[PDB]
């Protein structure tokens, strides 16, 4: 349907540029693309921001950047962080905002991981770095000066993905506890010929062909994609039972549009508490997006997510 | 789609036992039904309440709700609100828990109008009150205790219908001023055979047959219903351009979901700031209804029209 006026002046500009599509490119120029993107000049929340390395994972590391209201050093309630673009692209300073946006509206420190990306590192790697990280913050509390008893999960696109997938091995290995998730756009199924799919093969912004891409750069080849694991819209009504409240927030105009949707109502039918919200008028990717970041889907849902965040931590 | 599940043991129990249909009933009747269904004790925000009249508007008198946060005696913000339920029903009590909710969540004065209700009034005496109450508060700010410049309007269903109106009336009188608008599932077209009145005709709870008596009650016979102070929808893009920025919520299951964003995008092309938002799960009039107020869409919807205000008239 009929795009915002901003968005729509951001496809058209993108139209006009002419770039090489993005599954020409290898790894390093799509992450460079992504990154000058992200890289003007736009207004940020103020926070204190650590860089370090937590010795955890299937690697034996795992790097983290752990971010902080600016001044506060109270013990704060936690959110764990799993970034979006692809598997193949995205890092600190792409999701900068958004995530500053994140602690600052939900006064919570926010531990952000930097996980091996695609296509060097493959499935299951990121998500055991994702899973790690997050029972280390619940273990390492009086070390991080958080309380993990108000640990909640977040995360974008492929990073939605992230999220399902720890909430689902938390429940499977008995921890750690998970107060609430957040899911903007997640990717939850690889049926690459569903209705969203379908009608917005050829875009705005993320095409068919550029997810069959991200797909096989995650996954070994041939590997049997309809595993919970991988897609989480086939994890059990036992699987999702007892997971935390989530909220998932979606796009009018976006092939992952519907599953997304989908995994909202699996989630619904498991007993869990799911707040889930379309936005019309915008794209995939439309709170990461430094461009998108004055339209009015960008500012409600940030709005909307940081303030779920902060009742769920702090009510 | 499937609904989550407290709301769908509602639908559950009114099939099982709902009795006969609305539009069946006599107006005093029909009010009697939604007066009972709201009457329950329950958890609501704290609030200030002054019952009174403004002498102003077609009868020569309307009568108002003044609400405020408990206790607050400051300079306030101040929302002008118009109810729904059909143009039939609904009064000061079935509406009570949302614009205490409103009122709290924006720290602002609300100024309920307790409209004349059809068939007994026809169109257009409820819109010529509505506006004539929103001049008032504009006009006689000292004696309410608000900012003038800080004036915005909300309403739900019949009552989005009337807050399109009263935009589209103060840009053709050349005031009030009105900072933003809040519109929760707005009734913008008669058009029923559409597709969510196709897919949504016969429930769940709001109905097609329903909607045909709503309007009938409401509109002389034989009246031109394509004047956009009746069906919003038709307005032009001018007397859209201009108009204060817009939260629109809709219901993913619902006759009246395709009008109301039909409407947003409306608005959107008219270079109006549009925040549009689809909630999944949830049914017409679901920030009203009393049993649907712990519900995830319900809370969200709330938060989230609670916050815009706030930042619209705070910011
Ligand atoms: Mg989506
Ligand atoms: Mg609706
Ligand atoms: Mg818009």
């Amino acid at each position: 349907p009929v795009l915002e006026p901003t968005t729509q002046k951001f496809i058209n500009a993108l139209s006009a540029s002419g770039g090489p599509a993005i599954y020409t490119l290898t790894p390093a120029e799509a992450r460079d693309v992504l990154s000058g993107a992200q890289s003007g000049e736009i207004a940020k929340p103020a926070v204190d921001i650590t860089d370090t390395t937590f010795a955890v994972g299937p690697t034996g590391a795992t790097k983290v950047r752990i971010i902080r209201p600016q001044g506060n050093t109270d013990r704060l309630p936690v959110i764990v962080y799993f970034h979006g673009a692809g598997w193949v692209m995205g890092d600190t300073g792409t999701h900068d905002r958004l995530v500053r946006e994140l602690s600052v509206r939900a006064n919570a420190a926010l531990v952000f991981v930097d996980y091996e990306r695609s296509p060097e590192a493959r499935y299951p790697v990121a998500i055991e770095q994702d899973y790690a990280v997050t029972k280390y913050v619940a273990e390492h509390s009086e070390q991080l000066n958080v309380d993990p008893t108000r640990l909640a999960i977040a995360g974008d696109s492929v990073g939605g993905n992230m999220t399902a997938v720890v909430s689902l091995l938390a429940q499977e290995r008995g921890g750690p506890d998970i107060t609430a998730q957040v899911l903007f756009y997640p990717v939850t199924d690889a049926d690459f010929d569903n209705g969203s799919y379908t009608e917005f093969a050829n875009g705005p912004w993320l095409t068919k062909p550029a997810m069959d891409w991200f797909w096989n750069q995650y996954l070994p080849e041939g590997i049997d994609r309809t595993d919970p694991k991988i897609t989480p819209i086939h994890a059990t009504s036992e699987q999702l039972s007892g997971q935390a409240p989530a909220l998932v927030i979606t796009a009018e105009n976006d092939v992952l549009r519907d599953e997304g949707e989908a995994y909202a109502r699996k989630l619904s039918q498991a007993g869990v508490d799911v707040t889930v919200t379309r936005y019309n008028g915008t794209i995939h990717d439309f709170v990461m997006l430094n461009v998108l970041a004055d339209t009015p889907a960008a500012k409600g849902a940030i709005a909307q997510a940081g303030q779920y965040l902060h009742t769920a931590l702090h009510g």
